[PDB]
Order: structure tokens, then C-alpha cells, then sequence
């Protein structure tokens, strides 16, 4: 008997060890709750990628000029070598600019006193100010720009919210922050968005009383929650992942469901129920086991699990001991409310059999069904067509029908009950048919079964008034707490069901009094808050993973996994357990991101780095473009930057060979053909090269020396072509200025030179409001009240509760 | 001779599944009270008061 | 030495696979060759192919293994069907599933 259900363990352990719940289901409340609205982040600073730098520049003949120039230069100029590394080293920047994209600025905080300002001038940022500066004390500068540095001034328009600031930028840098500016997030907050924000079923639900005791300034702002349908469809094809999903919904309900007050003592209806089953006096070979698990505990446990499982749409099985006919009846008002598909098939079959040939068959007279599983009806569908009385035939027709309605309320599907349970007058029907099975001969029955059968009927029967208002407490209860769900109310069969003790449904119906209880407005608000951040953090991290995986692929990182992306989504997600995600839907997840469009302010974002690579790779010192190996002898070009140097300022006229290519190919055939019969070339990708100001390294030629090593080792990361940089500066620029002779060379670098500040085209007016309050906390603007529970009314508006 | 490209195949293969092994485990039965037991012909088992 | 960083079966074909790339005498087109060996995912039909090097007759045995496995799909009305027909039909048991 221990070898079995050892046996069933190691099973179920293999079926759960597929889905990604984690183990200890309650720990699942504490990460959902802990899920917070989307961090409203801040900007300090302006975001740069440049600053300008002052660079010594060269004349025509080498010598070193006495002024410096002005050159932008990368801020942090850490990039790689290779050109995939170079493309990862984007990537890594685009995600740097997602994560710290402002929700929001306000220039105020960032500007600052302009040193040089004759009218009390600001200026955003601090960077920004020491440009102006820098710029105002340079000899060079244009008294035209000068005056204008002492003179531009910042516009402050308080009555109008608004301020302009100057600011020193590159293109791109002014691009980003341009974009920060003009597409911020926070939107114009009011009691209006606040009243409108709340679940309309609740706002006109009478048993709640809203009031907005709150004033709310025109500076009042707050940022929109992500509330899209799911775009992933995840309750298809995603078994464990909607398994997953249902059994954190389960949790999170159960936590809101009120619990039940002024139930009926226990004592005294468990000494009724033995007294009416005279359970001692039969044959049964389970005496005690009949009443047990009949408390108040199992009736609490009873109403959070139906109206969690609801709430969740999540899958029930019905644990039962067939003997136990009182479980049986009970059933009976458990599928009479509980629409029949929130159960497992097979469990509904088996509770809809053990009712049909323990109570109603037998009451008739008719031979037991000989029920066969796989049958598209149900038993209670064999028995209506099979079953004459009108009563009973017509309580069977009702639960038969009973299933979820389809209804889409704002824009969320939800699944809505029938309107004879919400005023709960089926349990009327159920009554009907009760007292018919009690009135029943029961043929063949031996006569003490059949009374304490026919009394346990009557037990339930009896309770109509408590069954009827606990009908209406659940439906309401159910229609409140589904009012605060954001998300389409899926039906799926899932992996996994929640456990369904009848004996729970015995104590529910038994113990149930007629003490109304009802959501609290805080408990409406925060299963509602807990819902919208679920639901906002799911839509943005979704948008993260499909930007992050387009740009991976527009940016061609083919060696980039999307699996280590789909776990951290699944991760952030924050209700997995990765390490129990079957494959197949890992890779189902990975292709349904990829069919899915990017949000547009990432995909902006991503423009902007996209368009920009080349610049800022190019603005980098620590990588050349390419290496042309042309062997004939080429001057040196003649630069401000360099003086002379061996620099190409494209690769027109040559072949090129894709350093990236050949790397990943292994192919080097042509490579080493050409470099063995001096072939001349352009080898092309990002590269690292020495930059040599030796004349007599040049004279050396060697430049021409750096190239064997491709076709020893068969590798091009170790290549490092020499720059040669020839002016005044070099301890043997003698050898050029007094000997006649052209310093030219067979290699040439592929590089480009920085560019020039120039003020006008720098020079900006940054515009943004002066000041503002972000909120988060819509409902915690509202004041929320409730009825007494003894006034509460159902939708029909009559009390929830009548037997008063 | 070993010939790389000749020797390349392509193994094809599900890419995932879980394989069970008592499928009774799954399967939770109960009785019918005894006294109610019915035989082939429909009737009680066991009949005498 | 995959280009797309992919994956192969078993590790003694990658065993031979970095044999051949890192030896000097390999030709260029063998080494283009395993650069492209890489998996491909069918997640929608549930289907994995993996590159593999292996000799006709020891392709020969591991294709016959491959395409005649034992495993059967399993649902519940497969566990249902698995207990006894009389069992199933006889009213005095009540099955059940979870």
C-alpha cells in the first residue's frame, strides 16, 4: 500500500519536475506582491557620448602648430576589436540606454550657473558649463561666439511650465537627449484619470462608496501601466508555463477572498447530522470517517478554493470517498453552482457517476449506468435524456448547462456565471430535486441505507434559505474580486488542478451562516494593484525581450543566444522556476517573441544607436576600419591630426577581404594566396593598430612585417597594423625635414579623423516643464468605504443574505 | 578514406518529452458502498437481511 | 568552431570536429564545412537535428535507433484504456484522475 502511492510520488514528481512552480505554492503570494510598478527613473545629467577635447594639430610640413584644435573624442572610448565584438559592444549600449532611458526631466535640477554670463545666465548641465568656459577662454575663439556665451541666456516661463536652457551637444548626444525630452512618459494626472482608473463594476456597485477627498494640482502627473492583452498567448501551447501562470493566479486569490463569519457551530451540526444519518446503527465499514474533515476550517478552505480556482481559471479535481453519500449530496449544490468545466474531466465524470448510481438511479429504480469513459456526454447527460421526472431532469439540464459565458468588459474577457446562480434561485431547482430523491421508493434499497440516504437528502434540502444565500455570497464575492482582473480570463484544462475535498463542500454548505461577507474596498484595491503590476510588468518585459532580440538580430549577432533571453524575461517574470521549463517551449517562446513587433521607444532607441554606429565606431582611438596592403610605394598622406601618415580615407580600388569572414570561415586559402604572391588587398574590419612615430621604423618599412602572422597561425585577431605618425615630434623627424625624399609606405590604415567642434553647430535649447509630481497610487487618491454587511445587495439589488 | 563531408548527417530526433512508467499511478479508485455491490445480473452481491 | 556557435552529437563527433579544424593540413572547404554544422529547431512539430560525423555502417545503427524508438504518446484516455475493460465496465468502482 506504501509501494503504491511511493510509486504515485515518484510520477507525480516526474510530471511536476516540467513545470516552473515553485514548490512551496505560498511563496508564490510573496514574488507576486513584491512585483512593483515600473521604476520611474530620473535623469541627472545629460546623456553623452562626446566631449570635446583639445588635440595639438600639425601644418603641411610636419611641424607642430602652437595652437591646439577643439576635436570630439569619445568620453569613454572602450571599444573592442573585431567587427562582431564591435556589434555586441552596441548591443551592450542599447541595452545601457533602455535601462537608463528617463521616464521623465526636468532641466531645472541639472542647470547651473554660466560662469561667463553677463545677466545671470544658466546653462544645462555642469559638462556643459565647463565647455562654455573652456570655449570662452580659448585665444582662438571667434568674438562672435564669445559674446553670445556671455550673452545667451535661459528662458524661464513659470506661469507656463516651462523652461529652456542652452546647452553644449554632439549631434548625437543632442539626438538622445532630444528624444528623452520630446517623448517622455509621465502624462497629465487628474481626479478624472484617477475615478475612471477604477474597475467600472466596482464604481457602480451600491455596497461600495468612492469618494475623491483629494485635490490633485495641474503639476500632478503619473505614468500609464502597460495593460495589453497577452501578445504571447500563452494559455496555447504553453502547458507548464500556463500551469504555472493559473497556480500564481490561484494563490494570489485566495489571499483576497473574505472569510467566512458566524458559521453554524459545529457541535451542534455535526450531533444533528449523526442524529438524522444514524450512521452507527448500519453495516458501513467507514463509521468515523463519515462526518471528519466537517469544521469551519474546511469551510473557509471550501469558499477561498472555488472562488480562487474561478478566479484563476484554474483546473479542480474532486477528491471523494464514494461511500460517503452526504459528500455525494453535497456535490450535487457544488456542480449545481460551480460551473462543470472548472473541474477535470475525469473527476466530474467519476462525482456526476457515484451521484447517478449512489443516490439517483437507485431512487428511480433504474439499472446502473454503465458509464464509458471517453463518452462525449457526461453521465448527467445520459441521465436527463434517461430520467422522466421533471424535477430531477431538469436540476440535471441546468447543471449540464451550467458552463462559463464568454464577456469582454473593458476590454478583459472574463467568464461570468449564469443569472439563476448570481441571485442563486437554482438552488431552488436543486431543492426541487432533492425532496423529489427523498420521496423516491428506492426499490431495492435496503430500508435503513434508504433512510439514512433519503435523511442526508433532507439535510441538504432543508438548508435552502442558507444554500440560496450562500449561492448569492459566492457569485457576488466572485463578480467583485473578477472586477479587479486585468488580464483575459483564459480557460484552459491545466496540467496540475487544485484538490477539492467534498467533505470541504459538505462543511461549507452545513456551516454556512447568514453573515454576509464581502471584499474590502483595500483588499479590491490591492488585488487590483497586484493584478495591474503583474500584468504592466509582463507587457514590459516582453517589450524588453523583443527589443533585445531584434536588435541582436538587426545588428547580426548570430552567435547571440535568444535562449539566455527568454530566461531572463522568464526570470523577471518573477513566478518561474526556469530550471523547470521544457524545452520545446522555451524555443515556442523564443519564436512567438521574434513574430512579435518592438514597442516604439525602444525601436526609436534603437535607431538612433543603429544610425549612428558608424560615427561613434569611428570616433574611436583604439580601432582602425581596415589595412590596405598595396605593394607599390604610396605617400604619406599629410594630416593636421598626424602630420604624415599612412591613413586611407576609403578603400576604393582594392579587394576586399572581410576580416569577420574569413575568421569564422577558417578558410584562408585566398587570404594566404594573395598575401604569398603580394596580391595587393584591403583588409576590412575593426582593428587594433600601433601607432609609430619613428622615421626610421617607416624607412624599416615596417608596416609590411605584420601580415605573415595570418598565414602561420591562421588567426587575424592578432593583427595590428602600424600607423605611422611623422611629425616634429618624432626623435628623427630630422630625417624628413633635411634630406629630399618622399615618405611614403606599402600599407595604409583605414581610419577616419575626428571631428571638428564647431559652437554653432553644438549650441542647443533644451526644453522641458519646470516642475511636476510623478504618482504611483491612483487608488490611494480615492476614498473607499463599504455598506454593513447586513445591507449588502446582489446585482438584482436585494440583500446577498436574506435568512435574517 | 575519411571523407568529412560525406561522413555528415544530420540526426533527427524529438526535441523533448517525459517518458511515465506506472500509468495506474494516475488513476485513483474507489469502491461503491458493499452492501449496494451489484453483480453481472444487476442484482445485490450479497442479499440476505 | 561553429560560425552560429551551435551544436552537434555526440561529443566524439565534436572530438573529430576539432581535430580536423585545428589541423594545418585541412583544406579550407572542410573547415568552411564545420563552421556551418549547427542545430535546428522545429519547436512547433517538437523536432531537434544535430550534425553528426559517424561512418555508414555506424550511421546505419544510429538511424535505426533513432526512427524506431518504443515511446508512444500518453493522454489520459491512453491511462484510462490501460486499466481492464471489465474493471471499467463493472459499477461497483468509481475512477477517478487528477
Amino acid at each position: 500500500k506504501t509501494k503504491e502511492e511511493h510509486q504515485k510520488e515518484v510520477q507525480y514528481e516526474i510530471l511536476q519536475k516540467t513545470i516552473p512552480t515553485f514548490e512551496p505554492k505560498e511563496s508564490i503570494l510573496k514574488k507576486l506582491e513584491d512585483i512593483k510598478p515600473e521604476q520611474v527613473k530620473k535623469q541627472t545629467k545629460l546623456f553623452r557620448i562626446f566631449e570635446p577635447r583639445q588635440l595639438p594639430v600639425y601644418r603641411a610640413n610636419g611641424e607642430k602648430e602652437l595652437r591646439n584644435r577643439w576635436y570630439w573624442k569619445l568620453k569613454r572610448d572602450t571599444l573592442p576589436d573585431g567587427d562582431y565584438d564591435v556589434r555586441e559592444y552596441f548591443l551592450n549600449l542599447y541595452d545601457q540606454v533602455l535601462t537608463e532611458m528617463p521616464d521623465y526631466l526636468l532641466l531645472k535640477d541639472m542647470a547651473v550657473e554660466n560662469k561667463n554670463s553677463r545677466d545671470a545666465g544658466k546653462v544645462v548641465d555642469s559638462e556643459t558649463a565647463a565647455i562654455c568656459d573652456a570655449i570662452f577662454q580659448d585665444e582662438e575663439t571667434e568674438g562672435v561666439v564669445r559674446r553670445f556665451i556671455a550673452e545667451m541666456r535661459q528662458r524661464v516661463q513659470a506661469d507656463r511650465n516651462v523652461v529652456n536652457y542652452p546647452s553644449i551637444l554632439h549631434p548625437i548626444d543632442h539626438a538622445f537627449n532630444e528624444y528623452f525630452l520630446q517623448h517622455q512618459l509621465v502624462e497629465p494626472l487628474n481626479n478624472d484619470i484617477i475615478f475612471n482608473y477604477i474597475p467600472e463594476r466596482i464604481r457602480n456597485d451600491v455596497n461600495y462608496i468612492l469618494n475623491m477627498d483629494r485635490n490633485l494640482p495641474s503639476t500632478a502627473r503619473y505614468i500609464r501601466p502597460n495593460l495589453l492583452q497577452d501578445r504571447l498567448n500563452l494559455h496555447d501551447n504553453f502547458e507548464s508555463l500556463w500551469d504555472t501562470i493559473t497556480t500564481s493566479n490561484y494563490i494570489l486569490a485566495r489571499s483576497v477572498v473574505p472569510d467566512l463569519k458566524e458559521l453554524v457551530s459545529t457541535e451542534a451540526q455535526i450531533q444533528k447530522m449523526s442524529q438524522d444519518l444514524q450512521l452507527e446503527a448500519l453495516t458501513i465499514q467507514s463509521e468515523t470517517q463519515f462526518l471528519t474533515g466537517i469544521n469551519s476550517q474546511a469551510a473557509n478552505d471550501c469558499f477561498k478554493t472555488l472562488i480562487a480556482a474561478m478566479l484563476s481559471q484554474r483546473t479542480m479535481s474532486l477528491d471523494f470517498v464514494t461511500t460517503n453519500y452526504m459528500s455525494l449530496i453535497s456535490g450535487m449544490w457544488l456542480l449545481t453552482v460551480v460551473p462543470n468545466d472548472m473541474f477535470i474531466r475525469e473527476s466530474l465524470v467519476a462525482c456526476q457517476l457515484a451521484i447517478i448510481n449512489t443516490i439517483i438511479y437507485p431512487a428511480f429504480g433504474m439499472q446502473r449506468m454503465h458509464y464509458r469513459n471517453g463518452d462525449p456526454q457526461t453521465p448527467f447527460q445520459i441521465a436527463e435524456q434517461q430520467i422522466q421526472n421533471f424535477q430531477v431532469a431538469n436540476w440535471l439540464h441546468f447543471v449540464n448547462n451550467n458552463q462559463f459565458r464568454q464577456v469582454v468588459i473593458d476590454g478583459v474577457l472574463n467568464q461570468v456565471l449564469n443569472d439563476n446562480i448570481r441571485n442563486g434561485h437554482v438552488v431552488n431547482q436543486l431543492m426541487e430535486a432533492l425532496m423529489q430523491l427523498s420521496r423516491q421508493q428506492f426499490p431495492t434499497m435496503p430500508v435503513d441505507y434508504k433512510r439514512s440516504i433519503q435523511r442526508g437528502i433532507l439535510l441538504l434540502s432543508n438548508r435552502l434559505g442558507q444554500l440560496v444565500d450562500l449561492t448569492r455570497l459566492l457569485a457576488y464575492n466572485y463578480e467583485t474580486l473578477m472586477a479587479c482582473i486585468t488580464m483575459n480570463m483564459q480557460h484552459v484544462q491545466t496540467l496540475t488542478t487544485e484538490k477539492l475535498q467534498l467533505t470541504s463542500v459538505t462543511s461549507l454548505c452545513m456551516l454556512i451562516g447568514n453573515a454576509t461577507v464581502i471584499p474590502s474596498p483595500q483588499t479590491l484595491f490591492h488585488y487590483y494593484n497586484v493584478n495591474v503590476n503583474f500584468h504592466s510588468n509582463y507587457n514590459e518585459r516582453i517589450n524588453d525581450a523583443v527589443a533585445i532580440i531584434t536588435a541582436a538580430n538587426r545588428l547580426n549577432l548570430y552567435q547571440k543566444k535568444m535562449k539566455s533571453i527568454v530566461e531572463d524575461f522568464l526570470k523577471r517574470l518573477q513566478i518561474f522556476d526556469i530550471s523547470r521549463v521544457p524545452d520545446d517551449q522555451m524555443y515556442r517562446l523564443r519564436d512567438r517573441l521574434r513574430l512579435l513587433p518592438v514597442e516604439i521607444r525602444r525601436l526609436d532607441i534603437f535607431n538612433l544607436i543603429l544610425m549612428n554606429m558608424e560615427q561613434i565606431e569611428r570616433a574611436s582611438d583604439k580601432i582602425a576600419q581596415g589595412v590596405i596592403i598595396a605593394y607599390r610605394d604610396m605617400q604619406l598622406e599629410r594630416d593636421e591630426m598626424y602630420g604624415y601618415v599612412n591613413i586611407a580615407r576609403n578603400l576604393d580600388g582594392f579587394q576586399q577581404i572581410n576580416l569577420e569572414e574569413l575568421m569564422r570561415t577558417g578558410d584562408y586559402a585566398q587570404i594566404t594566396n594573395m598575401l604569398l604572391n603580394n596580391q595587393p588587398v584591403a583588409l576590412v574590419g575593426a582593428l587594433p593598430f600601433i601607432t609609430d612615430s619613428s622615421v626610421i621604423s617607416l624607412v624599416a618599412k615596417l608596416d609590411a612585417t605584420v601580415f605573415a602572422q595570418i598565414v602561420k597561425l591562421r588567426k587575424v585577431d592578432t593583427l595590428k597594423p602600424i600607423l605611422y605618425k611623422i611629425n616634429s615630434d618624432s626623435n628623427d623627424f630630422y630625417l624628413v625635414a633635411n634630406y629630399d625624399w618622399v615618405p611614403t609606405s606599402t600599407t595604409k590604415v583605414y581610419k577616419q579623423i575626428p571631428q571638428q567642434f564647431d559652437f554653432r553647430a553644438s549650441m542647443h535649447m533644451l526644453t522641458s516643464n519646470l516642475t511636476f509630481t510623478v504618482y504611483s497610487d491612483l487608488l490611494a487618491f480615492v476614498s473607499a468605504d463599504t455598506v454593513e454587511p447586513i445591507n449588502a445587495v446582489a446585482f438584482d439589488n436585494m440583500r446577498i443574505m436574506n435568512e435574517l
